[PDB]
This record gives C-alpha cells, sequence and structure tokens, in this order.
DNA sequence: TCGAGTAAGCAGTCCGCG
DNA sequence: GCGGACTGCTTAT
C-alpha cells in the first residue's frame, strides 16, 4: 500500500513521524530535516522558483530546523521578506507524501477515554489533581476492546469488583443496562492500589499508543488530570511517557477573559468530541454534558443514580463503573452517527496537515494553498502583521412584516466561493482599481462598464483573467467534494420521504428491511417492495435512511463551511492570504447580485402579470430572495387545484420552466457587466410555502429582518409527505428560550400558519390555563454567563449587572456553606428562572448551572417563589404578541355584537 | 469561550422625557 | 412607558 502519516513533530532539529508504512505497519523515526525558505533574487539569476507575482526566488538550504528559524529572524532585523514555508513539519509532509494521501482508517489508532475521581471538597481541579484517579475506561479502535481500569482500594473507601453478570442486567433487575453489543469487548482490570492502576495504565498506553486521542471534554479534563496525577505521584518523567516522544507542554489558552491550561502531548492528535461537536454540529446547545447531548442525538434515557456523584463509588461502584463504561459508548454511538472523526481524517489528510489542525481552517488553507502552489515551484509570501480592522458583509433587505400566504424562495450554491471562481479573486490576480460608482447605479445598471479588459468588483477592485488564481482552484476543489455529498444526502432525504409515505399503509407480515443504498435514489423496483413491507421494517429503514442523511449532512455542510471559511480567512490577520481588499469584493459583489437579482426578477414578474412597480421579492438576506405567488396562483384561481399538491406541482414548475431561465439570463448580464471571467452565479428555487388548500392557514410571516416562518411542502426537490416548518431567527430556534415554550411558540406558529387564527386562540387559551404544570427545568431560560467576577460586589449585583449574572449571585449566596451545591463555573450555561417579590433569596432572580436539577436545599424554595406571571409574559406573550401583530391575527377572541345573545 | 467572516435581532440596565 | 445608548447574548447568512 502508499504510506501515510500519522502524526508528525518538530522536537528541535528533529521531526518525529508516527506513520504507516508500505506493508501496513505502524513505525516512528526521527528524521533531521533540512528545510528550504527563499529569498528574492535578481532577474539576472537563473531560477526555477517564483512567487505567487511571478518574481524570481532563491531557494536558501538549511543545515537545520533552527537555523532556518535564526535566519528568518535575522531577515526581520534586516528588513527583507523570507518567503517559504515557515512551518517546517508541513514541509516535511509535502515532501514526504508529494502525492493524493489513501489512508486507511483501520491502521489508525482511536482511542476513546473517560476517567473518574471521587472528589468529597468540590470539582477536582486537573491542575492540582489531589484526588485518587479510581476508574479509567479507554477503548481502542484496532481491538475493538473497552479496556476497564478499576480501582478497588482509595483513601475514599474500599469497594467489591465491578460485576460485568449485574452490569449486563436490565434496570429492572437491579442491574445497569450496559449494551449488550459491548458485553463481549470489555476487558476489566481491578486493582487494589492507584499507583499499580497508573503503572498498568501507562504500559498498556505503551503498547497501543493512541494516534487519534477523543473523548468528552478529554483536553480540558481527563488529559490534564492524568498526566498532573501522574507526576504528582512519580513526577515529570513518567507522567511524560503519555507522548511517544517523551515531551509535554502545558499550553495556555485564553480568550477575552481568563485562561486556561490544557497539556500539549507531542505526537498524539488530540480531537477532544466536546470541541468536534462544537464546530461541526451546528446546535446551540443549553448545556453541553455528555448527558445532555446523548439524549438530544442518541434519544437515550439520562444515566440515573441516587445521590451526589462524590458518593456513589462508595454507595453503588457497581453503577459507578458501569456509567464511566456507558459514557465512553455514548461518544462512540455520537460519532457512528455524526462521523466527526470520519470527517477530520478527510480533511487533515486532503490538506497535509497535523489531525488536531482541523479546528483552524486558516491552517488548513494554508497547506491546502501550500500545497498546490508548491506544485507549480512557486514560493509562498511570508505571513505579516496586521492591525483588527472592520469591513462591510451582506446586504439585508427590510421586510414589510405581513402574513404572506405563497410563498417560493431562491438561492445561489455556495454563494461566496461562487464568486470567488467567477470573479478570479486571489492574493495573485489582483490587476488594480477602477473608479467606483453607488452600488446603486451598478445595481441598476446606470453606472459605467468598470472594465473591458479584466473581471470586476463593485468596490473597485479588477482581477486577471487570463488564468484562475490559487483561491479559486483549491476553493473549487473542495467545492466539487462539498456538492457530491449534498447528493447523496438529499437523496437519501428524498427516500426517507418515500418510507414515511409507504408507512401509511403498513403491510401485517415478518419480513426484513431491505439492503439498500440511501444515498441513492430509490429504483422503481425497490419501491414496489417497500409498499409491501411491514411497518417494523419501514421503520427501520427509516431510521437508516435518516442516519445516511445525517451521513451526508456531515460530509456536505462542513466543506461548506470550510469553503466558507476560506472567504472568511481572507479577513483574518492571522492569514497568509488576509487581504481586505479580497474580502470587501466578495462582500460588495454579493450585495450587489442580491439587489441586482431582485430588480431583474420584480421585472419579469410584473411582465408577466401585466404590472408596473409592484413588489414580487418581499425579502431578500445575503443571499436568497422570497418571492410572493399569490398573483401567480390567482392567475389560474385556487378553485382549479384538486389538492395541495397540485398547486405545489404548478408553482415547482413555473420556477424551474419560467422563473429559473429568466434568473439566469439576469445574472449573466451581470456577468458581463462586470467583465468577469466565469458565470458561476447559479440561483436554484430553494422553498415552495403555503397554507393547505381549502384551509384557514396563512402560510407564513416576518416579522423583520432575520426573523420569519413559511410552512414548507418542497424544499430543494424533497416533497415532504407531512409539511414542515421553517422557522428561522424566532425565539423557537433560540436556545436562549426554555424548552416548553419553544415547544408552545412553535405550536402556535404551527395553528397559524396551518389553520388559522381561531386554531391559534384555542391552542393560547389552553397554554395560559395550564402552564404552571410545567415542570420548572423546562420553563427556565438560558444563558452563557461570562464576567460574573466583574459585575460582583461582596456577593451583590454592581452597576449595570446583566439578569442573568444578577441570577448566578443570587445563586451564590443561597449555596453559602451549602458542601454538596455546584458551583456555576465562568464561561458555561445558566438556566434562570424570576422570582416573585418577598422571596427568601433577597433578588428577583436565580439562576443554576445548565443540564442539571438545582440543588436540593433551596429547590423546593425556588419552585415555591418561581414567578410564572412574569415568565409567561416575557418568554411566550411577548414572542407571541410579536408573530400575531406582523401576521395581522388576534391570539385573543375580541369582542363583538354576537356576544349579545 | 483557541479555532473563518459581518448583519442584526431581542432582553435588560440606566435614565431621560417637562 | 417608551426609546436611545449601551452591554450581553444569540441568531441568519
Ligand atoms: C452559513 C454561512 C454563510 N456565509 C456567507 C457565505 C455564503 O456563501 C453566503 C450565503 O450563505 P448560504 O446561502 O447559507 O450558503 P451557501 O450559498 O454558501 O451554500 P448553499 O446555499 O449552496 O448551501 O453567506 C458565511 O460567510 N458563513 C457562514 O457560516
Ligand atoms: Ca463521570
Ligand atoms: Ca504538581
Ligand atoms: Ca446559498
Ligand atoms: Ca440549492
Ligand atoms: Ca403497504
Ligand atoms: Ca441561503
Ligand atoms: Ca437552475
Ligand atoms: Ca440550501
Ligand atoms: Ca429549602
Amino acid at each position: 500500500m502508499k504510506e501515510f502519516y500519522l502524526t508528525v513533530e518538530q522536537i528541535g532539529d528533529s521531526i518525529f513521524e508516527r506513520y504507516i508504512d508500505s506493508n501496513g505497519r505502524e513505525r516512528t523515526r526521527e528524521v533531521e530535516y533540512k528545510p528550504s525558505l527563499f529569498a528574492h533574487c535578481p532577474e539576472s539569476q537563473a531560477t526555477k522558483y517564483f512567487d505567487i507575482y511571478g518574481k524570481p526566488c532563491t531557494r536558501k538550504l538549511f543545515a537545520n530546523m533552527r537555523d532556518a528559524s535564526q535566519w528568518i529572524k535575522r531577515m526581520e532585523d534586516i528588513g527583507l521578506e523570507a518567503l517559504g514555508m515557515d512551518d517546517f513539519k508541513l514541509a516535511y509532509l509535502s515532501d514526504t507524501y508529494n502525492y493524493e494521501i489513501k489512508y486507511d482508517h483501520t491502521k489508525i489508532r482511536v482511542a476513546n477515554f473517560d476517567i473518574e475521581v471521587t472528589s468529597p471538597d468540590g470539582f477536582p481541579e486537573p491542575s492540582q489533581a489531589k484526588h485518587p484517579i479510581d476508574a479509567i475506561t479507554h477503548y481502542d479502535s484496532i481491538d475493538d476492546r473497552f479496556y476497564v481500569f478499576d480501582l478497588l482500594n482509595s483513601p475514599y473507601g474500599n469497594v467489591e469488583e465491578w460485576s460485568i453478570e449485574i452490569a449486563a442486567k436490565l434496570q429492572e433487575q437491579g442491574g445497569d443496562e450496559v449494551p449488550s453489543e459491548i458485553i463481549d469487548k470489555i476487558i476489566y482490570m481491578p486493582f487494589d492500589n492507584e499507583k499499580e492502576l497508573l503503572m498498568e495504565y501507562l504500559n498498556f498506553w505503551q503498547q497501543k499508543t493512541p494516534v487519534i486521542l477523543t473523548g468528552w471534554n478529554v483536553e480540558s479534563f481527563a488529559i490534564p488530570y492524568v498526566y498532573n496525577r501522574i507526576k504528582n505521584i512519580f513526577g515529570e518523567s513518567t507522567a511524560k511517557r503519555l507522548s511517544p516522544h517523551r515531551k509535554t507542554r502545558v499550553k495556555v489558552i485564553e480568550n477575552m477573559y481568563g485562561s486556561r491550561e490544557i497539556i500539549t502531548l507531542f505526537g498524539i492528535s488530540v480531537l477532544d468530541y466536546i470541541d468536534l461537536y462544537k464546530k461541526f454540529s451546528f446546535t446551540n446547545q443549553p448545556s453541553y454534558s455528555l448527558d445532555y447531548i446523548s439524549e438530544f442525538e442518541l434519544n437515550v434515557g439520562k444515566l440515573k443514580y441516587d445521590g451526589p456523584i462524590s458518593k456513589l463509588r462508595e454507595s453503588n461502584h457497581q453503577r459507578y463503573i458501569s456509567y464511566n463504561i456507558i459514557a465512553v459508548y455514548r461518544v462512540l454511538q455520537i460519532d457512528a452517527k455524526r462521523q466527526f472523526i470520519n470527517l477530520s481524517l478527510d480533511m487533515g489528510y486532503y490538506a497535509k496537515i497535523q489531525i488536531q489542525s482541523v479546528f483552524s481552517p486558516i491552517k488548513t488553507w494554508d497547506a491546502i494553498i501550500f500545497n498546490s502552489l508548491k506544485e507549480q515551484n512557486k514560493v509562498i509570501p511570508q505571513g505579516r502583521s496586521h492591525p483588527v480592522q472592520p469591513y462591510p458583509g451582506a446586504f439585508v433587505k427590510e421586510p414589510i412584516p405581513n402574513r404572506y400566504k405563497y410563498v417560493m424562495s431562491f438561492d445561489l450554491t455556495s454563494k461566496y466561493p461562487s464568486i470567488i471562481r467567477q470573479v478570479n479573486i486571489s492574493p495573485e490576480t489582483i490587476a488594480g482599481t477602477f473608479k467606483v460608482a453607488p452600488l446603486h447605479d451598478y445595481i441598476n445598471a446606470v453606472a459605467e462598464r468598470p472594465s473591458d479588459v479584466y473581471s470586476c468588483s463593485p468596490n473597485g477592485m479588477m482581477y486577471y483573467k487570463d488564468r484562475d488564481g490559487v483561491v479559486p482552484t483549491e476553493i473549487t476543489k473542495v467545492f466539487n467534494q462539498r456538492k457530491e455529498h449534498k447528493g447523496y444526502m438529499l437523496a437519501a432525504q428524498r427516500n426517507g420521504e418515500i418510507i414515511k409515505e409507504a408507512l401509511h399503509n403498513p403491510n401485517l407480515s415478518v419480513d426484513e428491511p431491505l439492503d439498500v443504498d440511501y444515498r441513492f435514489d430509490f429504483s422503481d423496483e425497490i419501491k414496489e417492495k417497500i409498499k409491501k413491507l411491514s411497518a417494523k421494517s419501514l421503520n427501520e429503514m427509516l431510521f437508516r435512511a435518516q442516519r445516511t442523511e445525517v451521513a451526508g449532512m456531515t460530509a456536505q455542510i462542513n466543506r461548506k463551511l470550510l469553503i466558507n471559511s476560506l472567504y472568511g480567512a481572507l479577513g483574518n490577520v492571522w492569514f497568509r492570504y488576509y487581504d481586505l481588499r479580497n474580502a470587501t469584493a466578495i462582500t460588495t459583489f454579493g450585495q450587489m447580485a442580491l439587489q441586482w437579482i431582485e430588480r431583474k426578477v420584480n421585472e419579469y414578474l410584473n411582465e408577466v402579470c401585466g404590472t408596473e412597480g409592484e413588489a414580487f421579492v418581499l425579502y431578500g438576506d445575503t443571499d436568497s430572495i422570497y418571492v410572493s405567488a399569490d398573483k401567480i396562483i390567482d392567475k389560474v384561481g385556487e378553485s382549479k387545484f384538486r389538492d395541495t399538491n397540485h398547486w405545489v406541482d404548478f408553482l415547482d414548475k413555473f420556477a424551474r420552466e419560467r422563473m429559473e431561465p429568466a434568473i439566469d439570463r439576469g445574472f449573466r448580464e451581470m456577468c458581463e457587466y462586470m467583465n468577469n471571467k466565469q458565470h458561476l452565479m447559479f440561483m436554484d428555487r430553494e422553498a415552495i410555502a403555503g397554507p393547505p388548500l381549502g384551509s384557514k392557514g396563512i402560510g407564513g410571516f416576518w416579522t423583520g429582518k432575520k426573523r420569519y416562518a413559511l410552512n414548507v411542502w418542497d424544499m430543494e426537490g424533497t416533497r415532504y409527505a407531512e409539511p414542515k416548518l421553517k422557522i428561522m431567527g424566532l425565539e423557537t430556534q433560540k436556545s436562549s428560550t426554555p424548552k416548553a415554550v419553544q415547544k408552545a411558540l412553535k405550536e402556535c406558529i404551527r395553528r397559524m400558519l396551518q389553520e388559522g387564527e381561531e386554531s391559534l386562540q384555542e391552542y393560547f387559551k389552553e397554554f395560559e390555563k395550564e402552564f404552571r404544570q410545567l415542570n420548572y427545568i423546562s420553563i427556565a431560560s438560558v444563558s452563557s454567563a461570562n464576567n460574573i467576577a466583574k459585575y460582583d460586589v461582596g456577593g451583590f449585583p454592581g452597576p449595570k449587572c446583566p439578569f442573568h449574572i444578577r441570577g448566578i449571585l443570587t445563586y451564590n449566596r443561597a449555596i453559602k456553606g451549602n458542601i454538596d451545591a455546584p458551583q456555576v463555573v465562568e464561561g458555561e450555561k445558566v438556566y434562570v428562572l424570576p422570582l416573585r417579590e418577598g422571596n427568601p433569596f433577597g433578588d428577583k432572580c436565580i439562576a443554576w448551572p445548565s443540564g442539571t436539577e438545582i440543588t436540593d436545599l433551596i429547590k423546593d424554595d425556588v419552585l415555591h417563589w418561581m414567578d410564572y406571571t412574569v415568565l409567561l409574559e416575557k418568554t411566550f406573550i411577548k414572542p407571541l404578541e410579536g408573530f400575531t401583530s406582523a401576521a395581522k391575527l388576534d391570539y385573543e377572541k375580541k369582542a363583538s355584537l354576537f356576544d349579545m345573545f
């Protein structure tokens, strides 16, 4: 096989590399790598190396990496550019793997671990590591085994061995319900002292050294705790055995308020799953506890136990160990679904970076572009310091707040990357500038043509047209990958809807789910078989279809993120190719594109309707336009349609056969106006929305910018079995809104859009009447909590203290002394509840850590003093009032003359 | 919240507005 | 009571 790296590090003048050799075996080597850098040279000197602007360079080969680093410093002292890849390990990878890397994931050791630490006196701080590590579960992907290290004897209690027999039994048998599919994969090792546990763990680690190391909060807790505990018991040298090269660094992570330490393990790639999840899941969760995320992702029940976790080992060591094992498995289950490890490997090997650098799109793109340029013997520029400066972004149209009955939307494929490609925007393609007119003049095609030679953006920038820039070339490659995966995602989505339709008429029989590839649209034969399957088989297929859709979503949405982040990197001062001229060229072109096509669509529809100055485009934000289709429907007349699906078909056909060609003509003209390199503004129909035929539903509404709701029947060619609410920006979509209130507001919206005013009124009246019965957690607001100390003045709120911070201060006063009280953690999220006048907490609200029950001794008081009236007004009535005023509806029935009878 | 970007919404504080 | 100046937070794209 072709060789591929696992990890790479620079340690002084050596590159240390772990890799898979041509026979599929893991190897390690130390290489005295001699890096090269570059300086500009005269024309007279013959060279094969040129910088991205075509200026000749001479290659400097250094005796070692330290000499090269020192040369860079001396060049700074002289005031001359030192060109080339200054991150020498990336140059090493480029030289050693000068081909498209094909990797075999089955040869990569992926380790997933979790530790337990009993701590009677609060949270066990990893920097101190003052308490025994009393359990480690470490899953190894090559062995496919869970290795469980269990401490039986501790200063906090001696316990009996964990029983795999009890672990496997149902909870109704007094067991722990460790899933049957992993029971045979557990290798259980009890220890009568912590020193032998840790020594054995290190020997195990030496034999099965992780390449990818993951888990939940492993970077912020487990890794520093293990390292520091081992360091405390044995000394530094023993702790450094967690690194295969025996090198570690305490790394200080900081943001704007406060800093924290992590431990860099040289020769390991740590991908903490909480951080993978935050970057790649496109959620914003009220809590990031593993129990909360597991429930959300997997629909598994919370791991229940009596008493605090600090007393679980002594009271129920059996459950303690079983829950440690289950926690490790839950991360594996989340990854089986979301596939973020697969994503990280894919993108890491594509860019030729340390796999952990997938968290940094700047590093990822730096490597991709470097490797691309190096293939042509071109030399990358030196990175430079820039002051942070603002620059303009997207245009957002101010909508007229209203109900909107029939709506069709249109959206550009990968807009900003497509602009980069169309205009040919790159560091080395800048051709000059032209005299800019107001944007309005370009939008209305009255400004003089910018250039008859170069490709232009309405910010004044001109670009070469003779050859693609490196940014366009490389963004296109990742875009094409994205397009492939989006195809699989949408097919799986369409397939899911076929199965949902089939579930209306399930067959009474015993059978199996069909063995099919859900990434491809079901054939006629598969569809006929589906119509004869049982509900059980259909539901199994639906689950599999949905999992395939999720896999496609991960692959496509994060490649979209990567290419959009290349645009973003152009506006980040740490990017080697930072240039606000190019960042602004993209955003300003984007503004024009939106408003240009708004004009073109209005013009087209006014023509086919025989009107003048009528506004068909009701809204647009950044890219998409939303078009009112009322007049189109009315042109034929609602009575002509047999059912909802008939007018959806009609609008689908109208959009595709009439509107899209007009939009295409419109953008082709804009391309010629700007003299762009290639027409790539492909705006296709997105949503078709409206009320069910014959209903009193309103279809949709806008309250303002970034705030709307639509009842959608078809989305990008997926025809839903049941209509789907597309709600953007409204409180239903905000993690700060209480769970039960999201649910209620969503149902109010559903009733508004699908059923009408009377239906809304019936539901509102009931919610208002019954909501005090809702569980306190489900009606609590959520907020991130920053700068708690800044507003703490002797335990009381300082000037301008935020409401949620005031709540935390109230909580802190209430738990003074209470030893079984969780502390609110700076920068994490809290639940927040209002409190009625005269409550014993002495303030108008209280807050506590999100994802948790509030501690027992104040819970009864919070429940007794909760201000349901304020809660309802702020979280439910106020937002609903906004929805209904915008939609011109009443959520309460107003008096009429009929009341007199 | 270490990790690409800007636009813009709403909650809440403080305090003016005769 | 509502709105502007401001901080804080969270969303749309
Ligand atoms: C979602 C998102 C968009 N944008 C910008 C760049 C996008 O091209 C532009 C429009 O956003 P979108 O329409 O959400 O996405 P897209 O056009 O890139 O891809 P597609 O519609 O094919 O799924 O807004 C960002 O800069 N960052 C982001 O995270
Ligand atoms: Ca635990
Ligand atoms: Ca120490
Ligand atoms: Ca788009
Ligand atoms: Ca599309
Ligand atoms: Ca059937
Ligand atoms: Ca969009
Ligand atoms: Ca099209
Ligand atoms: Ca889309
Ligand atoms: Ca009490």
